[PDB]
């Protein structure tokens, strides 16, 4: 029983994070093979106007990058500019390096970041993409780099390099192809996050999982189609219902069908009403149908 | 900026996991130079556990770090584990203590299903010592960790589920936490409380990241706040010397976040803070200082 937000064990993201430092910039990258990642920032200098990242590289010294891995320092072959990041090639294969791909994720799927800091690993925690392309992470000052990650098969499937905070604190990367999810700017300069909205089909996962752990206080005698509960989602801060086949697992061990919780969702979005879900006191969409039925499962 | 429970990263306590097997029983256990720790729980068929060790097979045992087969040399009986004493050491035994965590205590847990490692999460140890945890069948023997400069200290091995389904486990001693008992008959959870110097740290950790909507202009006595706590399920504060630093940085002192709790106490669920139930109790003042300052 129970349900939580966890992570997929760390060990082999841990011996792929190196510290790149250049000048008065400190962060993150991911070693794999011979090539080191990392956000582009680090060459800046620094803020807080526009930066010219091709000029920066231009005039760059690969002499006064050091990049190490523990103790063990790495020497520069090469740079290339990757989108948001630089492409760095090292005189050293990481004998550690697992079998990977790369990945981009969309809003609504969940994946585990890696919190890292002077180029070791920190803290693991699962996060979930927002409709506004950012993540509710937890990162100070040196987390940059930070890498964001799925196990599936043993293969690691890297989907997120930590690039930037928010004005309101919520966190934006790139993808491992140097793509920054939402179209924001690795720029010091203003940005907003966009509107966000809650994805109505973790909101299901989520309330599956709390029928599953004997939580039934809140559910609905009444059911609401799609149709009519996707007119109401629009104006009231959550995602429209397109399929509901990822929930056949879920209805089955439970009884409930997706249109009895589509009714509870409209009462719980109001009010709780002083009760707690599972400890929440607020629909939360942070768990997909996948993560539910895994830890419930297997 | 931001809040996150988090745990420890895994990988140095991966390479101890095992897969222990007698009988139809499967669990997992932990390997350290060259014992294993597991709960007794796999020799059983009331449970008689010095019997079910006096008829034990060595040979009936099956231990195997993947594809690895360990041969065993030995068992004994430690509380509420098995202590098996196996033919090869360990090569990746990190530098490791024991300790047994108090209430109010975070630690992380690493779930495993045959032997193998499947989630990591951080979770924090309840006033009435179990866990709100999440483990299906199969992850007994599932260890608890806190990682404290270089040194792994093992709090806790995975033992059973409650009716609620909240989790108890063994320390690595053997002693069941909360004194619960490794057996098949029915036991319900003690009353339990919101941990409030965790409530406390938490507040704190939302003043620092701008949430003060909730911040009260009253204040209340610390043993006078302990009386009420009593007889509305929070726990009393009894070491306040720990918000020193947080205290300062904020300008809000224990007693101004003692009357908010009773207030959020009397709308709650009325707003979340910082994305979280008003009265979130799983942040202790050390998660919190490390994750606001490094």
């Amino acid at each position: 029983a129970g349900l939580r937000k966890m992570a997929q064990p760390s060990g082999v993201v841990e011996k792929c994070i190196v510290r790149v430092c250049y000048g008065n910039m400190a962060l993150n990258g991911l070693w794999l093979g011979d090539t080191v990642m990392c956000p582009r920032h680090v060459i800046a200098s620094s803020t807080t106007s526009t930066i010219d990242y091709d000029y920066a590289l231009s005039v760059l010294r690969l002499h006064n990058f050091s990049i190490s891995s523990g103790n063990v320092f790495l020497g520069v072959v090469g740079v290339t500019m990757r989108g948001a990041l630089l492409q760095i090639k090292v005189n050293q294969n990481n004998v550690h390096t697992p079998k990977y791909t790369y990945r981009t994720v969309r809003p609504g799927e969940s994946f585990n970041i890696l919190a890292c800091y002077d180029g070791a690993a920190a803290g693991v925690y699962g996060v979930n993409m927002r409709s506004n392309y950012t993540i509710r992470g937890s990162f100070i000052n040196g987390a940059c780099g930070s890498p964001g990650y799925n196990i599936n098969n043993g293969t690691v499937e890297f989907c997120y390099l930590h690039q930037l905070e928010l004005g309101s604190g919520c966190h934006v990367g790139s993808d491992l192809d140097g793509v920054m999810y939402g179209g924001y700017e690795d720029q010091p300069t203003l940005q907003v996050e966009g509107a966000s909205s809650l994805f109505t089909e973790n909101v299901l996962a989520f309330l599956y999982a709390a029928l599953i752990n004997g939580s039934t206080w809140w559910l609905s005698s009444s059911r609401i189609a799609v149709d009519r509960f996707n007119e109401w989602a629009v104006h009231n801060g959550m995602t429209t219902v397109v399929n509901t086949d990822c929930f056949s697992i879920l209805a089955a061990k439970t009884g409930v069908d997706v249109q009895r919780l589509l009714a509870s969702i409209q009462s719980l979005h109001k009010n709780f009403g002083g009760k707690q879900i599972l400890g929440y006191t607020s629909l939360t969409d942070e768990f997909t149908t996948g993560e539910v039925i895994r830890q419930m499962y297997g």
